[PDB]
Order: structure tokens, then sequence, then C-alpha cells
């Protein structure tokens, strides 16, 4: 990589790894549209397997960006509309509180307080139906945002109904394949198990456990090369050949709601660029932050001068993606230890600010 890119990347990441005691990490910086990779440490400490450009990491919540784009692609295909009520795609959802709750609300965490997580006790599709039927909104739809995997997760499951494909089949055929993300998976196959890093939590090797709507909210595993291709795709949607996918990417970056300096997209979250690092560095220390939202009516189409980003974690991994369309600049950081979000954003900001 150009020495400048090399130098900022290393002087920022080495101290981060040391301060947070991260076992393994991979970073990609997209500069003027070209990817540069860096790797440190171990994918598997016991087996002394190093992190490489082929190592798979759990993306955790960064998976929501794929769900948002897959949903955008379904809208572009005319299979669903964000303005449709949730009950159009799940008729059995006859509980009256669902009247007025649209796919837009589900996708942007504005349905009225759906929970951060689907209860672990929900193990069957029947359990799932009961869970949503019995849920009691704390607020009217479209008035407050409460980050929720049960919200965007349900959106993903419903968005693929019209197609008749399973969520995984739809993700693979409509998003992974067209973008050539050949090393990105919802279920890691046996052929790839040797590249699947272990996550580390309190010194124990761990992999994310199965759960209701896991594919839709936190189930993707990917390599640093594929994630760099994912950022390139979202940086320049106009270069994507598949029509509906190009539109779906653009739709995921439209601004649907505003809370303070942040705007909510489908999966992606955005701030205006240039951004004050404090506005973003704007943490996982709060298990629930309910925030009033202002609807952007109609939504603002994807803005190039934005800091577009998404953080994610699983018990043993921590990831972060951020890019600036206007500068053809972006970064992906994947680690096999869940460490503080503020540290991720600060590191990413130091690197991208330096390169712009
Ligand atoms: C997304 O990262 C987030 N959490 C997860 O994806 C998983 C985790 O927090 O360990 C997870 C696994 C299994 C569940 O039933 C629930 C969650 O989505 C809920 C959320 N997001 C974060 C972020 O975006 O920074 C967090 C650090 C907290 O977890």
């Amino acid at each position: 990589a150009p020495q400048q890119i090399n130098d900022i990347v290393h002087r920022t990441i080495t101290p981060l790894i040391e301060q947070q005691k991260i076992p393994g990490m991979a970073v990609a910086v997209i500069y003027q549209g070209k990817p540069y990779y860096f790797t440190w440490g171990y994918a598997d400490i016991a087996k002394k397997q190093p992190v490489t450009q082929q190592t798979l990491f759990e993306l955790g919540s960064v998976s929501k960006t794929f769900t948002g784009v897959l949903g955008g692609d379904a809208i572009a295909r005319g299979e669903i509309k964000l303005s449709d009520p949730t009950t159009k795609y799940w008729p059995e959802l006859t509980a009256k509180q669902w009247n007025g709750i649209t796919l837009l609300h589900l996708a942007t965490y504005t349905a009225g307080g759906l929970p951060l997580q689907v209860p672990d006790e929900v193990k069957s599709s029947s359990d799932l139906l009961r869970f949503y039927q019995n849920w009691q909104p704390a607020w009217a739809p479209g008035t407050q945002r409460l980050y929720a995997a049960s919200s965007i997760g349900l959106f993903g499951a419903l968005a693929v109904k019209p197609s008749g494909l399973s969520f995984e089949q739809a993700m693979q055929t409509r998003v992974f394949q067209p973008l050539k993300l050949n090393h990105t998976w919802i279920n890691v196959p046996p052929a790839e198990e040797k590249n699947y890093a272990w996550g580390y939590r309190e010194g124990k090797a761990v992999h994310v456990s199965p759960g209701a709507l896991d594919a839709e909210a936190y189930g993707v595993k990917s390599t640093i090369e594929d994630m760099a291709r994912w950022v390139q795709s979202n940086l320049k949607p106009l270069d994507i050949n598949e029509k509906t996918l190009q539109q779906g990417i653009q739709l995921a970056q439209s601004r649907y709601w505003q809370t303070g300096d942040m705007y909510q997209g489908l999966g992606w979250e955005m701030l205006d660029w240039p951004v004050n690092p404090d506005s973003i560095i704007g943490d996982n220390k709060i298990a629930l932050a309910a925030r009033p939202v202002k609807a952007i009516t109609p939504p603002t189409p994807a803005v190039r001068a934005s800091w577009v980003h998404k953080t994610g974690a699983t018990g043993g991994f921590g990831s972060y993606v951020a890019f600036i369309p206007e500068k053809e600049l972006g970064i992906v950081m994947l680690a096999n230890k869940n460490y503080p979000n503020p540290a991720r954003v600060d590191a990413a900001w130091q690197i991208l600010n330096a390169l712009q």
C-alpha cells in the first residue's frame, strides 16, 4: 500500500490492538476506490492460525446493512413497498397494535418500541408469531427510534416473502452472488470452517449461537476482502450492473428519519460530512437509548457528502464499517474480540480524516 496509507493505518491500529488486547484483526482501507489490506494476530490462538485476507469474522449487527440492501432490492423489484402495512406480508399478525405499523417502521426501528433482542425462549415459528402478537408498543409508530434486532430482523424475513425464497437463498442470489462476495455466508459451510476465526470473550473461544431471526439481524460472516468489495459497492452503486441491486443500495442510504446529527437508512446510519468526531464517537454502554425522531418527508435520496457507517458485535467479535461516497474513501475493521464502540469509531476517524 502507498506509504501514507500504510503509515496512518499502522500507527492507529497497533496501539488499539495493544490497548484493547485484541487477539486478531483485519482492516481494509478503500482509497480512491482501491482496496488495501492489513492483518494482525490470530484467528485461532490455540492452533496458532493467523488472521489472513481469507479469515472469516462474525459481522454481528453489520449484517443489518446486507438486510437493508436486500430489502431495498426487493422494493426496486416491486415485490414490496416500505409503505405497506406489516400485516400485508404476515396475515396471521391480526393483533390490533399492528395497525399502522409499516415495513418502513420495522426497517428503521420506529415501530413503537420493539425489543433490542428476540427473547431466547423463542425457538419456533409459532413462538415467533406469539411474540409479535403479544408485544405491546410503548409508543405510536414513527415517533421514537429504539435500536432493535427484532425490528429489522422481522423486516428482513417479511421482505423476502413475495419472492418465495428463503432469506438465505435470496441474500445469496440477489446480493452476494451479483457482487462477487464468494466468501460471505449466513451459514459457514464445511469447506470454509478452517478459515472461520474463533471469537474471544473472557478468554474463551466462542462462535455466535443460533437464534430466531439470526440470519436477518446478526448472521453474516465475511472476510476482509469481501467486506472491502461490499464497501466499494455501497460507495459507488452506479457501477453495479444489476438494476434492482443498484437501486436497492441507493435506497438503503436514503435518509428516512433524523435524531440529532444522525439519519437512519435501511441498515446503514449516516451523518453529514465533514463530521465532528464527537458526534459519532454519538457507544454500546447504553443497553437502550430511546430517541424521539423527526420524519424526513419524503426521504432524502442518498447524499454523497455523508459519513455512512454501521457498528456490530457478537459475543466474541467487534466490527465497524464507515465510508464517505464523496471522497471514494472507506474503511472496514474486523476483530475477534468485542471491544468498545468508541475505540472503533475513533480509530476509523483518525484514519479516514488523515486520508481525505
Ligand atoms: C448488533 O451488533 C447487535 N448485537 C448482536 O448482533 C449480538 C451481540 O450483541 O452479541 C447479538 C446476538 C444474539 C442476540 O439474540 C442479540 C444480539 O444487535 C442487537 C447490538 N448492536 C451493537 C452495535 O450496533 O454496536 C452492540 C454492541 C449491542 O448489540
